[PDB]
């Protein structure tokens, strides 16, 4: 029984990590094979940061501009290259701690684990969520830049995030690995802001069923809705809407439960309009929705 | 920005984990140097658990009846013996990923990580805290036993906890990595219940030097309280006592924030009697108490959002 907030374990991803220095600026860097991959913003300074030209930048940089270190290992970079908001360090050693991995790409609403690291050591491992509005809610401070964001499938890490910049309102904004932004955030030190965020409801609901399978039940009722009536409160209370595909992927979780989906709505539903009147729900006074319904069966059967 | 429940890299231990098994029991390992270590428990039939002699059950065994699995490669046991609640299994082979290690017992209000684990395979990784009645609110499921809890504060893993059960109300038990277990508890099946919990002040108090030094100050107030009257109303909510010792442990905390730690009290004092009135502090609308002080200073900027 219990149920917390769990990474991955980092294992991994740390044999993976390295200092990446341009002139004065520290940054860390991602060593998959014989590349590095880090921010390419490590190349700027802070006048060039308000308006970079990025390829203009890198062409005045030469191979031995690029320090690399690998724990107390020097790496020598061999050649470099863009692709989108990430530089690619070809390096004259294939990091022989490389782990199967992929890139992937995640969707809001997906979760993953972020490895912190300052100065190519790791820090802290913490489990984030990918909001509606593109922002993860980390926890980074200066030299944070290049930690990476990953899940693992088997054997297999998929790494989706490296960070890049905190907005004003303290969340963060980052790529994936092939140097796309998540949201519409861009490498530049100008006005930038976080849209306002909605709630996760099919995470909400996947919480809601662990709280269940864990004993807690008091929010269970009598009533069933549809999932026409249901999105008409979630749109009024800032949740986004639930699909048919959301309650297809929670199926598992409300056969085990004897809970139907739309059953668990109408517990949401009274939630919402009436709050938790003191309670709590495993620990909690609000509703938590950084917990898919994949990391719940994870938990709760593995 | 931003503050987060944060575990240790987990690395350094992941390569640690084993499996033992024993008769039809399987359970998880620690692999340092040429001594894996395990919970005794690993020798009991269910029917044993209720008045085990360990010592008894365990002179029965030999070298060859405990199976020790390190990825895909079976490790051989040369000895064993029993220290406290664990076996310590002297295998032929020392551990090539053993890390810069040493064995600490906590007390209650310590955090540390826990990497849970199956069969000898990591499965995921988190923060805990012991709480004052000596069990953790951890989350295991049933092959979870000898799953360890850590700190890696510098290169060196502090080994701390070592998974043994789960009481009746869902909250966990074990021992530090010499066998003695954290609180009254025993390793066989009586009825044993976990004292009345209360809440870490001086990790609620961090916390809220956390809120501050991360730019909000909504809580605060304009009053003071004696440390006698605090503790006279803290116990009112079932909160810990506050004693000396943690105030001076907040010491720097108060320093960076320009908040006495007396202040500080009286602002816990004021949320204790009105609770948050729809607001949140640091993402959260109850009271935190699994960071301690230098949890706060490790994750916190050193300069405050004034
Ligand atoms: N891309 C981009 C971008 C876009 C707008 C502004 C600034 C930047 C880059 N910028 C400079 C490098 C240093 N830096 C951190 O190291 C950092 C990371 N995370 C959290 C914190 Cl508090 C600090 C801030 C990020
Ligand atoms: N020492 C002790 C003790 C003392 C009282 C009762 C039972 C035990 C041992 N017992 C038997 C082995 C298997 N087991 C788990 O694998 C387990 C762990 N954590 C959580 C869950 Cl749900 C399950 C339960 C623990
Ligand atoms: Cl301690
Ligand atoms: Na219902």
């Amino acid at each position: 029984s219990g149920f917390r907030k769990m990474a991955f374990p980092s294992g991994k991803v740390e044999g993976c990590m390295v200092q990446v220095t341009c002139g004065t600026t520290t940054l860390n860097g991602l060593w998959l094979d014989d590349v590095v991959y880090c921010p390419r913003h490590v190349i700027c300074t802070s006048e060039d940061m308000l308006n970079p030209n990025y390829e203009d930048l890198l062409i005045r940089k030469s191979n031995h501009n690029f320090l690399v270190q690998a724990g107390n290992v020097q790496l020598r970079v061999i050649g470099h290259s863009m692709q989108n908001c990430v530089l690619k360090l070809k390096v004259d050693t294939a990091n022989p701690k490389t782990p199967k991995y992929k890139f992937v790409r995640i969707q809001p609403g997906q979760t993953f684990s972020v490895l912190a690291c300052y100065n190519g050591s790791p820090s802290g491992v913490y489990q984030c969520a990918m909001r509606p509005n593109f922002t993860i809610k980390g926890s980074f401070l200066n030299g944070s830049c290049g930690s990476v964001g990953f899940n693992i499938d088997y054997d297999c890490v998929s790494f989706c995030y490296m960070h890049h910049m905190e907005l004003p309102t303290g969340v963060h904004a980052g790529t994936d690995l092939e140097g796309n932004f998540y949201g519409p955030f861009v490498d530049r030190q100008t006005a930038q802001a976080a849209g306002t965020d909605t709630t996760i409801t099919v995470n909400v609901l996947a919480w809601l069923y662990a709280a269940v399978i864990n004993g807690d039940r008091w929010f269970l009722n009598r009533f069933t809705t549809t999932l026409n009536d249901f999105n008409l409160v979630a749109m009024k209370y800032n949740y986004e809407p639930l699909t048919q595909d959301h309650v297809d992927i929670l199926g598992p979780l409300s056969a085990q439960t004897g809970i139907a989906v739309l059953d668990m709505c109408a517990s949401l539903k009274e939630l919402l309009q009436n709050g938790m009147n003191g309670r709590t729900i495993l620990g909690s006074a609000l509703l938590e929705d950084e917990f898919t319904p994949f990391d719940v069966v994870r938990q709760c059967s593995g």
